[PDB]
């Protein structure tokens, strides 16, 4: 029966099972449920693959690592989380099915446990683990693993939109990955998780689609790389950039956004304010130069005492932008428009405290009492010193100048995991003197920001796996980890342009954690 | 008036177990034998009125050592106690006790004895020779009660019925002690077995065994020397270092680090003319200073306003290059305002302190201008204005005072280094800082709103006196005036049971 | 074949006349196999015949659940089954034998040979089913006490083939062993008892605080950053901040963290200079012993440099009070604290009066700028505290690394610098909030090594293990100097006693 497959060469099912006892679904709630709701039989007796239903085992991974994790709820099986959309509340178990078939070459061991509720995950060991209901499965299995994951709490059933815990299951490396095929390959063991719903699973209460936020999918946008635009300027993007951040340190403040839609920095929505200021404009006498008194991105007035590091919108590289100064009288309509540069690294760049300066074309012709705003256009360098050298995209400026220091700023961004770098969505600066650095990378595009923004959804993990796909040919180009703080890394060594074709779109496939080990990619 | 206790059988954890991940099994003597709460001692005196709450206590595993114990390594519990109370009575006297089940979220602060009447209840006479029974019910409204939630449970409470009638005997009056005891009904259970000690809610409070001599004062970089007690009516108590609750929460502008305490780290630059210099500030950790955290000044800023006379030290990355120099800090003066980030120094150079450079302060101690009144200048509990005149100080940790009559604040207390003049040298601190650092690392829960302490000597194994350890930064013993305690070397504070703040301490 | 020739042995039923009282195990914690907190082991091709992977006493520690019952209980009796899991496949070979060797037997020496002379099993390692070992509490009395630390059975794991596989890539491959066990069915404790009184039940801990949060043991200053490096030229002997895990404090080491390098005593003018003498008193203030079993003072200076500080003194009568900048030399032939007496080098030959009360705050080190650079403060040569008459005595031991790859763990903190080109860098063996510690919750060492993981907590992730020694000191898997790249809000996790053949993973 196993002659010629698999050989006997592979562990066939594991005897070991979970020492929980049964545990009652939404029965127990009927008498206290507002109604008594029906899911589909088909979804009851087929197993599909959860939502973050991917993991993988490598030799990057160390033991005691959680590979994956998950609370029991309507988001471990597709169906399920659609449906959920729709209902108030829930109560009962599932199965879940779990494939390890690995190369018979592999070794290795993995525990799954189910940690009751209101237990801390945070820290646990492999020891610990061992503690709670528990199962050691070897990572050759061949036969799916069978775990149920009994509803046990203190209640009749669980509101969507309440922060009551529930049973979550683990799976953490209990042995490294080893391996002795002789080649000079890897024998990464990838990994399925798969659920249907337990007989005394139910839904409850009957109420409007899409309206509670808990139950909103994560989605992310079909557009394409040359569709979008960079978030950090406002120009299209042109490229995929991957390289080594040891030397410099990546904290751009503009593209800043949650998965979930918090934005955070001086992050804002609208693309064509990314490098504008607005506001009342004084001549210093003598000289080309100009105080503007900042107003907000809207007109109203400037509130520096707001919990963000500089107004929304201003820049987050040091560097000499040019752009043009324009105004209008509000009694005769009379226009103005001269050219004008703002220097970032300026002590008196001061927009924390209200005030930028620019050096301009004109003495005069700039009144006093009308609105003046600043349109961006490209970056200028100083062409005596070191070449491409004055516009430095990874310094950040002073944004109170050399008063105080920086504060409220959105944290740093540096790969995590072996074998990775950040992933730089790029575009090209228009150079308007000299021989600036035109490289511009932000994190994410400024149609990502907007498309988390409005679509508010929870994040079932810290990590989001995503493929590219060219849909030409239906291939994958490369797979990439997306992060809840709202930038991507992939599995590369060394600086690269990605060769991407012009229909190329981001797939969201599963939510990982940040031990899930990326597809080599580069070349 | 019965024995009896007007309450419906209630079930434990039998309900629960449909829900329960799995059954577990309590070890049958701990069922069979009843066991004292740690502060399941209360008494009766003819002092006492009507309406008076001798003792209270909610239904829970800590009520029992055992299975307070056991706590510790499962997620919850459901069921109820059977609980022992003994009055050490005799004939000759006469007086009721009543004892009253209080349901879950019904406030207890104010009843009058009327109103106790209306709950179930038992009326128990002084003379009653045979112990009394009580069932305590884990009255409820969901299947079972896990440990990291708190979920509010049933109380018992007792309660002064009737003024104790006796005679006395000689100059000694009478009194009847009562004990309270207590052991897990049939129903009762615990839920779900867990990894042991993990789960924060069971940690049981404890305090540091260090003597006073080993411990550091939490206001300034120096050993304790003795503990101070007196009467704090005329000044307001309101420190803002050695700060911290008893689970562990740091208040004010509370650090961890002793030697931490007064120093100032940061960036200096020359007044011009002067032999002043100002400094921008870093953290503690060397980072950017945020003026808009909610504290009210960076961490370790003095909290007491006078001049403190140290040495500021600075080191240049290039060469390797050192300098130190004498340095005094004015904390009442205008330009003291590291709220805001900057703070002034006067130095005794006025060439040899570079840009851009890091610097720190390290405080030795207090001075005092000689031609002024003697002992006047460094106040230690005028606060001083972490913002000058830009404002008020914000964010400020509570101010600290005795509520109970006869009470008056404990203070540890050190003598601060005097380096020129006449200065008070009397620094006084509401914490240690090694207690600072045991609150903030065991986050022990607070069971109530007061840990009773006693002072052992560990050689003869006496009390010397008992405290109260507010669950706030701060400790109160029974004396009045002012006094320096009389402590043996070696003696330490040992924690026996949590309180309620009616809880009236003998005198020293 | 798969079965371990032992008698059967009674477990608490023989100790029913005898014992107080008949008690019960939560059923639960009698069913389920939990691993024994030092119950991991790897076999590797560098390994050869009769090493000992692995090693374990039968008793409490090695079940978290019964260890934490032990500390309400009196005492224990009978045996327990260990299960051990084996990550082969089909394409290894190789044999480990297992052995249970009896209660006062010494493993210390066995060849290959003698160990096959206890009773034991032979385990390929290829065999997936785990290994089912029952461990019997051979003894010659009833039952043990919690107190008494009585010698029980070890189960031994030693190599007894060679394990032979091939390599995929550069990543050789190993057979990662795991240590399961549970309580067999006759074993019981035995009385209750208060749960926290006894002391040899108390559980070791390591404080959660991080570097930053910690201060050095060897000058009142915070640490800033981890470091490791090879120590084979110098002598790393500190005797300050030496305290052993289960609490001892060691050479000159003492409890406050701001006494570290402080004098109190009273000052003496040398006629003619600025220099001082300090008639040293105790740092409580009392009357000075010399004979105490001790290096020198507590808090004594461990190093050989210039300490500038700051002298003060307080007149009782009047209330006056006088500060002068100030310097130590311990290695001046006038630094003699064991004898009683430092000498200072002031600012003043004026304005220090006698019989007072005098106290150095310590603040920096100081440099001659005139010699070599950074070479006046030399951290790890000790000063002789008794100057030119005798040598130093009662020391805290020296310290060095013991197995291969292996160097010390500082925890390493910067001095303040005074004047000149000094040697900035300051290593402690332990924290001073890690002596305090131990000190206090004063937890018997179940071996010679207690394993350490320091946790990143944002992410969750193991960054390094270590292994902190029952002497008071802390040894890493590393070769070459290294500042360690920590996150800051790092913390020290206790993990498990291990035995002293336990290889931690390389950085
Ligand atoms: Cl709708
Ligand atoms: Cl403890
Ligand atoms: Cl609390």
């Amino acid at each position: 029966p196993s002659d010629g497959s698999t050989a006997n060469l592979v562990p066939e099912v594991n005897n070991e099972v979970m020492a929980l006892e049964p545990v009652v679904g939404a029965a127990i709630a009927a008498p206290v449920a507002g109604q008594q709701n029906v899911i589909d039989p088909w979804i009851r007796n087929n197993f599909v693959q959860a939502p973050g239903g991917e993991f993988t085992v490598s030799p990057r991974n160390a033991p005691g690592e959680i590979l994956w994790s998950a609370p029991l709820g309507p988001d471990l099986n597709p169906y399920l989380s659609h449906l959920a959309r729709m209902y108030n509340g829930y109560a009962g178990g599932f199965e879940v099915q779990v494939i390890l078939a690995g190369n018979a070459f592999t070794a290795g061991k993995i525990i799954f446990a189910a940690v009751p509720p209101n237990f801390p995950t945070e820290g646990l060991s492999p020891s610990q683990v061992t503690m709670f209901p528990h199962i050691i499965v070897d990572v050759r299995q061949l036969e799916p693993v069978l775990i149920p994951l009994p509803d046990v709490r203190n209640n009749f059933y669980h509101y969507n939109q309440s922060n009551d815990p529930t049973i979550k299951l683990i799976a953490m490396l209990y042995t490294p990955l080893r391996a002795n095929n002789a080649g000079d390959d890897v024998f990464t063991v990838s990994c399925r998780v798969l659920t249907r719903p337990s007989p005394d699973f139910d839904f409850i209460f009957l109420v409007p689609p899409t309206v509670e936020s808990r139950t909103k999918p994560f989605t992310v946008p079909i557009l394409t790389v040359e569709e979008m635009t960079n978030s950090r300027f406002p120009i299209p993007l042109e490229k995929l950039f991957t390289g080594p951040s040891g030397a410099f340190v990546v904290q751009p403040q503009n593209g800043r956004c949650t998965t979930d839609g918090v934005l955070l920095g001086t992050t804002q929505l609208s693309p064509v304010n990314i490098c504008t200021f607005r506001g009342d404009v004084t001549h210093i006498a003598g000289t080309h130069d100009y105080t503007m008194n900042l107003a907000s991105q809207n007109w109203n007035n400037y509130d520096p005492t707001e919990e963000i590091p500089a107004p929304l919108g201003t820049p987050d590289f040091v560097g000499k932008i040019q752009g043009v100064l324009t105004q209008t009288t509000r009694g005769d309509g009379s226009t103005r428009g001269h050219k004008a540069t703002v220097s970032t690294g300026s002590v008196h760049f001061t927009p924390k405290l209200g005030s930028v300066q620019f050096t301009t074309d004109t003495n005069n012709d700039l009144e006093t009492g009308q609105n003046t705003k600043f349109t961006p256009v490209g970056v200028v360098q100083d062409g005596n010193s070191a070449h491409q050298n004055e516009p430095q995209q990874w310094v950040l400026p002073n944004y109170s100048g050399r008063t105080g220091h920086n504060v409220h700023l959105a944290p740093a961004v540096a790969p995590t995991f072996p074998g990775e770098q950040l992933l730089f969505f790029r575009s090209t600066m228009p150079g308007c003197s000299g021989y600036p650095n035109m490289n511009l990378d932000c994190l994410l595009p400024q149609e990502w920001v907007l498309h988390f923004y409005q679509e508010a959804a929870p994040a079932q993990s810290d990590v989001a796996l995503l493929r590219f796909v060219n849909p030409d040919t239906g291939r994958v180009l490369f797979e990439c980890k997306l992060h809840k703080s709202g930038y991507v890394t992939v599995a590369h060594t060394g600086p690269h342009d990605l060769v991407i074709p012009p229909n190329g779109y981001f797939r969201f496939d599963s939510w990982v954690n940040q031990f899930y080990t990326l597809a080599p990619m580069g070349n």
